[PDB]
């Protein structure tokens, strides 16, 4: 979904000094400034914008009342008009100008911008200059500011006192051009010319796989009724070819209202290109359909046809397999169907009247029972089992089994054969490459897990790693691989932009940012400056965060599960389910000493941002540090020490105090 | 084993405001107060905590004095009571709660910690306020506080003159409440239902395969009776039968009483959700046991109720090359016994009474002997012999030999064979593409030694290194990878959390840490900051530490081999096995200059500390600095020079005196 409004403008202005202004800010100061405005008025680009749309900014002491006022008002109630004046320019010189103000609105009108299209006119206005010292100075200017008047917009009748074809010609141009120029300000769609289908609509997708299983239906029956020729008695296997052949005619004229992409962008649908590609391209596919061994041979050229587009159907995976498991049945059936198209030509010799005894089919119905007989010889074996059996010898041919009960011996079955044995193994050695490169391509997930185990467990016991280290060390593996199956979040955010990388950090983080009093009033570039540093531990029972003697450096925020805050061996807090605990980094400036072993009591989930990072993000949003301060309370701060006293030592003191 | 405790007392309290708190500490300090507490009382979970756990923050001028002795008795010996008392609150409210003090225990009995479930009761209790001005706004006091108690809690019997009902219903309530309401405060394990067998325990294991074993018979016998039909006469081949029937519909029953993991956690013990899943799953198993060619295809499906678990038994790598075996063994059984079913239809045409010719069992009778005769067709071939026949041609036709001496000619086992041609190859296919998948995981561990000694040869080769270093550098690399076969430290470590990292750091320096006087007064704080920089480094005989120029920066201990510290080509000191050398890095300030060289004369072992890593630790805790600093002394510093004169210099010099 593009915006295009700078692209539908000047296209359709030929060349003109549009000076797009916003609308609803009071004095309506300008957003976009073409190059034409830049040299018509002697004015940059940096002088232009933030002033006044109604071009207030080239006004002075000879610009008429009666029209001064008129442009304000036609700005104040948002219609269009054409309004002509006499406004100067950087070097002072008095130019009149035809302006063509009109309201550009928003996918719901709201009117959003004014399109105030300028256009020179001197030659046909008046020529008046106050600071002049030659009257034919005025003449000459009047020619100098208009010179392409003279040669593509004004030159079709250049003849005297034709002021009304200048003025009444372009009155209400804006008006006439409502539909040619004056687009919406909408984040627009790829459009579509009428009598245009798109190749992503819906509608071609079921088309494209209609036409795979019609091609499928065609590879499968075509030489099948060549070779073995089926009388044509049913009506079912005619209209069936009829339905067919008219279903890929009207493939070919929906073909010349297709959409292709452009080499070096996206979707183009212009006619023009589109039927100069195809014209260019795809007569082979054009020849089969319009119209016997020949005419069907060539209708073959059909499965090429539906293969051009293997990208739409397909992909490197499993989908490759199936195409190979399909292609090898393919083969395996024409190759029978060209098996017995040669071995019955030569069982009956015409010349002699003889049969050939050498033959394969001879030798089949030797071994089957019925053999051929004189009358012209009759018929000898069926049809369901000239197929059978003619498929049976390709299969053992191709899958190299070679049973050889059926064998090429005459003198063409022999170097029809040795054709046989070079498409096989091509066919065989691509297949075998395929598949090798598939599945090691399917399995190189699950390799690197167990390589990383047995890495792991090969370490815990060379270095004989106690009994509960190595298997705390391997739990914590396997369930790390568990909830984490291969994904790495580094290497996924990684490939992202800086804005969506942003977006998606503030989503995992979505359950500290929301059921948190301190993360209220914090604005939308705050959020993604915070979420981009946070961490997160997945922890284990018995495993502790922060030792006896270690240095506080992060915040952590606990979303699930329970800690337990042992000091000098008691428990003095339970964290759990939206607590949080570390030191007070902004308002200390020196690190600390953990003064209690912080254990986790159950399968947690901290997010963890370190000192270092939220002191720098703290230190530049200087009025979110302020709110964090004031609403974060942390409830186990591991910085002061709590001071007690068992009853154990009281008893004890009180035993002492009774002993004397 | 998870430490649940928050879990139990939250759920089977239906929102009370729990307020656990500590009991061996004085005043009985509380760690956690629970949400309910936090609005019953409008304290937040900041200024509750630390403070007593007899709820004595909020007393005042109108508590009697005849209870608020008694919780602090029955908190003093450890007993459980129900008293009631009235409190203030946040905004100095009076109201009436009913206290639940009850002791938790630990593992082994030591009351831990004080439950001290709250519940506010006020419509019940005789109103009382002195800072009020109206008296009916007690009276509304008295519904405002109890709204939960006219919905769920005492509306069972809305009637006047009821205060028994609400003060005898729940007097010994906790004591009611000691097996619903009174977990133990101790790591527990994973607990399971009456009657629920876990499936990690190690009785499932041998069940399951024992499953399997009995699912290969099956898949071996099932097929050979149904097809070859032998006569069921001896009593073993039924008993045995109704066994493996019993057994797996034992299987079944014991299936209702498993554990599945859940889709985003661990085990769920909770009998409606298996029997759900059960319900929903696995019928296809229901309908094979319940009860002849169709029933015992159904009871083929016993195969798939084996593999259905195919990630208990298996792994990736050598068990896939058996399981490959395996399965290509039973896929030749089944493919036999198919062959033998149809070519056992097509021998006697029942209509002529007549045997084909063209069939494969008929030409078996021609090629072996013993053919069939007519009496009916009397016997053949024995039995023994049609199944090792039957295997044979699925043999030579499954591993692509086909020797063609027993081949399908009639019309059935020629497109039988199309169709065990498809199977075949394809099977073929994934068994090669997984040979080769597995056999580049094994191997690809001994692929990147013989690479790097291939690039590190060619590299000593191309640069003409001479032969000395050459042969030291291979050495080097052949030494070092026959003690470390493949094990990087960096990547193990690198996949650990900080706190098993720290640990394993702690374990490999052991022989620092332990026999040596300076590691004695370090807390556990200190040794696992200490171990993470300590590298090591496996020296080889005439190598140098440090040469007569270079900067000492680290400090390195010896715990096996030795050293040799010569200076002007004279040995000043022999280090080995437990001594310590280099610079004092604390108190110079200054980087030095080595005096010496240190050359190793044995295969040496040094764990060696950077100078900025142990300035960083001994900077931090500085109360271990100065017992390191006062237990450390260095057997060879190498910043101070020794001066000494060797005799052939006292000799010459005398010899120089006695000439003049
Ligand atoms: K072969």
């Amino acid at each position: 979904p593009q915006n295009t409004f700078l692209e539908n403008i000047v296209r359709r202005s030929s060349e003109s000094s549009f000076l797009l202004g916003n609308a609803q800010i009071v004095d309506w100061p300008v957003v976009y400034s073409n190059d034409g405005f830049c040299k018509l008025s002697g004015y940059h680009r940096a002088d232009v914008m933030q002033k006044s749309s109604t071009c207030s900014f080239m006004y002075g002491e000879l610009t008429d009342k009666k029209t001064i006022e008129k442009v304000r008002q036609t700005f104040d109630n948002y219609e269009s008009n054409c309004f002509e004046v006499l406004l100067y320019k950087k070097n002072r010189t008095p130019v009149w100008f035809y302006m063509q103000i009109a309201p550009i609105r928003n996918e719901h009108e709201k009117v959003v911008l004014f399109l105030c299209t300028f256009k020179d006119i001197t030659l046909f206005k008046q020529p008046i200059e106050d600071d002049s010292t030659k009257g034919w100075t005025k003449f000459a200017r009047l020619t100098r500011a208009l010179t392409n008047s003279r040669s593509v917009l004004q030159q079709l009748t250049p003849m005297n006192k034709t002021e009304v074809v200048h003025k009444h010609s372009r009155l209400a141009e804006v008006l006439q051009l409502g539909s040619d120029i004056l687009p919406q300000y909408k984040q627009e769609a790829p459009k579509t010319p009428p009598h245009i289908i798109l190749h992503y609509c819906a509608f071609k997708t079921t088309w494209d796989w209609v036409i795979l299983i019609l091609t499928f239906y065609t590879a499968i029956m075509v030489p099948y009724n060549v070779s073995f020729k089926t009388k044509q008695n049913n009506i079912a296997w005619l209209v069936l070819d009829s339905v067919v052949d008219v279903i890929f005619l009207v493939d070919i004229v929906l073909n010349f209202h297709t959409t292709f992409v452009g080499p070096g962008g996206e979707v183009i649908s212009d006619p023009k290109l589109i039927r100069m590609n195809y014209l260019k391209t795809w007569f082979v596919i054009d020849l089969l359909s319009c119209l016997f061994s020949s005419l069907k041979v060539v209708r073959l050229l059909r499965l090429g046809r539906v293969a051009r587009k293997l990208d739409h159907y397909l992909e490197y995976g499993a989908a490759v397999l199936v195409l190979l498991v399909c292609v090898f049945g393919l083969v395996a059936h024409w190759l029978a169907c060209i098996w017995y198209s040669i071995g019955d030509y030569e069982v009956i010799d015409e010349v002699t009247n003889t049969i050939q005894i050498d033959s394969w089919l001879y030798q089949l119905a030797l071994s089957i029972g019925t053999p051929y007989r004189y009358n012209i010889w009759e018929g000898g074996p069926s049809k369901d089992s000239l197929y059978v059996s003619s498929l049976y010898f390709t299969m053992t041919s191709l899958t190299t089994i070679g049973f050889g009960n059926i064998a090429p011996t005459t003198d063409v079955e022999k170097m029809f054969s040795v054709a046989m044995m070079m498409v096989g193994s091509l066919l065989y050695a691509t297949i075998f490459g395929n598949v090798t490169t598939i599945f090691q391509q399917m399995y190189a997930n699950t390799n690197r897990y167990h390589e990383m185990l047995n890495n792991v467990r090969d370490f815990l016991k060379l270095y004989q790693v106690p009994k509960g280290l190595s298997e705390r060390v391997m739990d914590y593996i396997v369930s790390t691989w568990s909830m984490s199956k291969g994904i790495d979040t580094e290497k996924v955010l990684s490939i992202c932009p800086k804005d969506m990388r942003a977006d998606i950090c503030v989503h995992l983080n979505r359950k500290v940012f929301n059921e948190h009093p301190a993360f209220r009033l914090a604005s939308d570039g705050c959020l993604r400056a915070l979420a981009v540093e946070f961490q997160t531990i997945h922890c284990a029972p018995g495993d502790l965060i922060y030792h006896a003697g270690e240095s506080v450096d992060a915040l952590c925020f606990v979303v699930s599960g329970s800690l337990e805050v042992i000091q000098d061996d008691e428990v003095v807090a339970i964290l759990g389910k939206g607590d949080v605990f570390g030191d007070i980094f902004w308002k200390e400036t020196t690190l600390a000493h953990a003064c209690a072993n912080v254990r986790a009591l159950t399968y947690c989930d901290l997010h963890i941002i370190k000192r270092e990072a939220l002191l720098k993000v703290l230190d530049f949003y200087t009025a979110f540090a302020n709110s964090f301060s004031r609403n974060l309370t942390l409830t186990c701060n591991l910085r002061k020490r709590i001071i007690f006293r068992k009853i154990s030592d009281v008893k004890k003191e009180e035993e002492e105090r009774l002993r004397q």
